[PDB]
């Protein structure tokens, strides 16, 4: 069987971890709310069997996820606080999001009203600003990975598809994994970069402004299909301005779209309300954002 350890001690920083309650399952990984037994601080524990790591392969795609989170420390990134092992387990202790992530959010409310999508898209591209000028590639931005801590902030988690830029004009060719807002360049299997991102964001903002995906359908193939022909259409309810940015970030051709560091200086944020938070109410009712209580 091979059961978790209800106290989880590192032996390098001495520190010891307290098995809290338990969050949630993603790919060979489990989640637990972990407390530190000194400070009583709460972290995600981020847990996967070294059983399900028998193949070099395995092992070095979470080495590598652990190198690149490891080196990442801003405010909408997922903190790394650090990583320990025994002999049956990898424990990553992580940013505790308490309000789960977006696709809890999106399967709430459905489509957001465009001042909370303006908040939510401006945290996710300042996170990715930050990954892109630390050459990181994301490439699995979707709502799931967008979590939500006490306050409604963004922090982008699961590295386990990302990459390092090594030098100037580097094409990946290879993307191990599936990814849920997958870019064209990746499904032809033709070369990738940066760009990969911004079309996921693109995907992220036509799902929070219209309330469903741009290309869902009931076969994961056919959708794949209509992202090589880029076969969506936007509602003509979306504003025409926030259409426009849509548009920019989910062409086929990657050079066209525009960089991460276009994306705030565009007339959807710039010409729009952008609440500096939002209240705890926005999870479960919409918010009209008044000028007085009444
Ligand atoms: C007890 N209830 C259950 C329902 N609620 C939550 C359910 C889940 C979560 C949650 O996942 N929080 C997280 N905080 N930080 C993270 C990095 N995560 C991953 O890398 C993703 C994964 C890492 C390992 C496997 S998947 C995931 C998180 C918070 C509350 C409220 C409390
Ligand atoms: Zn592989």
């Amino acid at each position: 069987a091979k059961e978790i350890p209800e106290v989880l001690v590192d032996p390098r920083s001495r520190r010891r971890y307290v098995r809290g309650r338990f969050l949630g399952k993603g790919g060979f990984a489990k989640c637990f709310e972990i407390s530190d037994a000194d400070t009583k601080e709460v972290f995600a524990g981020k847990i996967v069997p070294k059983s399900l790591l028998l193949k070099p392969h395995q092992r070095e795609k979470m080495s590598m996820e652990i190198s690149i989170h490891r080196s990442l420390a801003h405010q909408h990134v997922v903190g790394f606080h650090g990583f320990f092992e025994d002999n049956d387990f990898v424990f990553v202790v992580l940013e505790l999001c308490r309000r789960r992530s977006l696709l809890e959010l999106h399967k709430r409310r459905k489509a957001l009203t465009e001042p909370e999508a303006r908040y939510y898209l401006r945290q996710i591209v300042l996170g990715c600003q930050y990954l892109h000028r630390n050459r990181v590639i994301h490439r699995d931005l979707k709502l799931g990975n967008l979590f939500l801590n006490e306050d409604l902030e963004v922090k982008i988690g699961d590295f386990g598809l990302a990459t390092k830029v090594e030098y100037d004009g580097e094409r990946k060719k290879v993307l191990c994994g599936t990814p849920n807002y997958i870019a064209p360049e990746v499904l032809s299997k033709k070369g990738h970069s940066f760009e990969v991102d911004v079309w996921s964001i693109g995907c992220i903002m036509y799902t929070l402004l219209v309330g469903k995906p741009p290309f869902e359908t009931s076969c994961l193939k056919e959708t794949y299909l209509r992202i090589k022909k880029n076969e969506y259409s936007i509602p003509k309810h979306i504003n025409p301005v926030a259409a426009s940015l849509i548009q920019k970030m989910l062409q086929t051709d990657p050079t066209a779209r525009p960089t991460i560091n276009e994306l705030l200086n565009d007339e959807f944020f710039t010409s729009g309300y952008i609440p500096a938070r939002l209240p705890i109410t926005c999870l479960t009712i919409p918010p009209r954002f008044s000028i007085a209580p009444s």
